[PDB]
């Protein structure tokens, strides 16, 4: 290997970790923000507050369509701009309306992260390392959570806080303008997959002859034509944004990508990000919360790193289906015992759905999701399938925090449903890619 293959794949994940933290950062100090600001309309405010992160970042997976026909280039490089920017308006709070605004395009941007960049990393690898490289995504959207959580608690126990919190959001503007000016090292160069949009071919060429040092890629470069020549063709056919519903041999692609993309929420991750300080105060104590909650987003971290080798050796399809195993084993235990017995449970749903999720469906749906639909309804498709992931972070994180105040016993039942619907969706639908185009 030749780590100039890595090297651009890092330079794209600085913006995977300015996703992760934006995610969290405001999940963290959010009762220092409620002192200036005003329980009661707050934990309403809040709530609205929290939607519009997931209601922007629909409209970001959205444009990420519009943007990235422009190129990934462009797509990665205004993000940097546009997170320093927003960055700079989170930081100046003063009211909920600045901050929600404000809020909204910290997922406008989100977003564009979650299409652009997996799809930077999966047109630039080979197709052997595609999935690996295709995990550090997630291994810095999970790093951007972790990082959230100990620069904020830093604080944890005043006037040198109110110039902290502050702080803290401005942080990914500086990560942003690193990533501005770390690709002025690197965006001089866009993926080969731009041979489709320019006939700029002996740039392609040297794109991956910097990647892999190899001065003969007669094999990817005549690959990538092949790929090409499909899409050539597509745009004279018309194939139109939709086209997936018309045609059955498109449909099939298109509704599982969606479906995949969409059960990835239908496992509960966001219920405990954006709850993290607030599910643990149903019992546990203030100093407890902090703890369990920094130790969960180290363990998130540190349990993407696994995902790194074994995408590879087990593939994708059986990655996948562990998940959905150690699911089970995480909600339907607990499940039966609410119908120091449960207290210990307590910590086997804290872990186990956490230690199951980072290395196994976490990062498989942003690889897997840019490995599928082989011709121009690549870009197109990769786009909607992540918006389905920001509609569907509505439609559980918001209910599941409603059912969780009134019984527990039937969330944790209906999500073991959900564990048991998409194991076997996985093992009668979802194929194994690994490596193709
Ligand atoms: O690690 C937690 C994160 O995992 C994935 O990236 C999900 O898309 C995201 O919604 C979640 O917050």
């Amino acid at each position: 290997f030749f780590s100039t293959s890595f090297k651009y794949v890092l330079s794209a994940c600085i913006a995977s970790f300015i996703f992760g933290y934006q995610v969290s950062v405001l999940n963290t100090i959010k009762n220092f923000i409620v002192v200036e600001f005003e329980c009661s309309n707050n934990t309403i405010q809040s709530s609205f507050l929290l939607a519009s992160v997931f209601i922007g970042a629909v409209l970001g997976c959205g444009f990420s369509g519009y943007l990235v026909q422009f190129g990934r280039r462009l797509s990665l490089l205004i993000i940097y701009n546009f997170f320093f920017l927003v960055s700079i308006l989170t930081s100046i709070t003063h009211h909920f309306h600045t901050i929600l605004f404000a809020r909204l395009l910290s997922g406008f941007g989100i977003g564009l992260v979650t299409v652009s960049v997996p799809m930077y990393i999966s047109e630039m690898t080979h197709k052997d390392k595609k999935g690996a490289y295709g995990v550090m995504h997630q291994l810095f959207i999970t790093f951007g959570i972790f990082v959230a959580v100990m620069l904020g608690l830093a604080m944890g126990e005043t006037s040198f806080a109110k110039l902290w919190w502050r702080l803290m959001f401005l942080f990914p503007s500086v990560i942003s303008l690193i990533g501005i000016l770390a690709l002025v090292v690197f965006f001089k160069e866009e993926t080969p997959y731009f041979l489709f949009e320019k006939g700029r071919i002996e740039e392609s060429k040297n794109i991956l002859k910097k990647i892999y040092e190899t001065d003969n890629v007669d094999e990817p470069l005549n690959a990538i034509k092949e790929a090409v020549e499909q899409n050539e063709s597509a745009k004279k056919n018309s194939l139109s944004l939709l086209s997936a519903l018309k045609i059955p041999s498109y449909r099939y692609v298109i509704i599982l990508g969606c479906l995949l993309s969409g059960l990835q929420q239908f496992t509960g991750i966001n219920v405990l990000v954006s709850n993290s300080n607030e599910l643990y105060k149903e019992f546990l104590d203030s100093h407890l919360i902090t703890i369990l909650s920094v130790v969960m987003t180290a363990v998130n971290f540190l349990m993407t790193f696994p995902a790194i080798y074994i995408v590879e050796k087990l593939g994708r399809k059986t990655l996948l289906l562990w998940g959905c195993v150690g699911v089970l084993v995480a909600y339907l235990p607990t499940a039966i015992a609410n119908e120091n017995f449960v207290k210990i449970l307590s910590i086997v749903a804290t872990f186990v759905m956490i230690i199951s999720f980072a290395v196994s469906y976490g990062p498989v749906l942003w690889i897997y999701l840019h490995e599928m639909f082989p011709s121009e309804i690549k870009d197109s498709a990769a786009s909607l399938a992540s918006l389905v992931n920001w509609v569907c972070a509505i439609i559980v994180v918001f209910p599941s925090d409603i059912i969780i105040k009134k019984s527990p016993s039937i969330l944790f039942i209906v999500f073991s449903v959900m564990s048991i619907l998409t194991f076997f969706f996985i093992f009668f639908f979802i194929k194994e890619t690994k490596g193709g185009e």
